[PDB]
């Protein structure tokens, strides 16, 4: 399995603090069944900003320890992007990282709201050929009240991403209940771990999965788990036709 939303690059973000916690992860990871993660950290114009070099070399380093380790997990380059008005001009610039330096971009949203120029940014960004993946949607307060705002950025050709943690209830039962709701709706193409450490922010990828199959049925979680094979290889992925969400 491919984890596309991850934060096991150390001394970066909020999540791994050194390389023994990037192991600790790493294991966890293949325990659950992930042999490859996008190191995705935060980047943002001021509190946290990772450079993509820093990225792909801290990326590189944490790959030796594992080979070292016998760790049979590879961490591949990208970036978790706070949402700004110039992402498409950075990217071209090579300021910013895709998802493997490949079409799918990761863009996070400011907690509390998604900025009004964000179908702009998105249109602009297909017509490059970019496909902007939504981080964490259900985490996003604006969303969670009005989330007719997701429906419409998906269907003008948007892509989100779920945290499994956010289905297999680790942040609540509400968290849970909404995840559910954005699924069924078909506003969401990948599941990830979005983890942090082994403590509070764990991957829960089978417990997500296991969820999947028994809401959904086990085509929807073969399909979510296949939509990130085909973005780590830059392929087309499977999107069903987006609706409405349910009270
Ligand atoms: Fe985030
Ligand atoms: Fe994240
Ligand atoms: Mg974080």
């Amino acid at each position: 399995m491919i984890d596309i939303h991850c934060h096991i690059l150390p001394a970066m973000d909020d999540g791994a603090g050194d390389s023994a916690d990037s192991i600790e992860m790493a294991r966890a990871a293949v325990r659950q069944g992930i042999r490859t993660i996008i190191a995705t950290p935060h980047h943002n114009n001021g509190v946290y900003k990772n450079e993509p070099a820093a990225v792909r070399e801290a990326a590189d380093q944490l790959n030796k320890r594992l080979i070292k380790e016998d760790i049979p997990l590879h961490v591949l380059p990208g970036q978790e992007i706070r949402i700004y008005g110039e992402v498409e001009q950075d990217l071209a610039k090579r300021q910013l990282l895709s998802l493997n330096d490949t079409k799918y971009i990761l863009i996070e949203f400011p907690f509390d709201h998604v900025p009004r120029y964000a179908e702009q940014l998105f249109y602009d960004l297909q017509l490059k050929g970019y496909i902007p993946v939504i981080a964490h949607p259900e985490r996003n307060r604006e969303i969670r009240e009005n989330p007719s705002l997701l429906y419409h950025l998906v269907e003008k050709g948007a892509a989100s991403q779920i945290t499994s943690g956010s289905l297999a209830g680790i942040f609540g039962k509400q968290l849970k209940a909404f995840s559910l709701r954005l699924v069924e709706a078909n506003l969401i193409h990948f599941v990830a771990s979005d983890a942090h450490n082994v403590k509070t922010r764990n991957f829960h990828t089978q417990e997500a999965l296991y969820v999947l199959e028994k809401e959904f049925g086990s085509e929807l979680p073969y399909m979510l788990t296949e939509n990130a094979e085909l973005l780590l290889r830059n392929q087309t992925i499977f999107r069903q036709p987006p609706q409405p969400v349910k009270r």
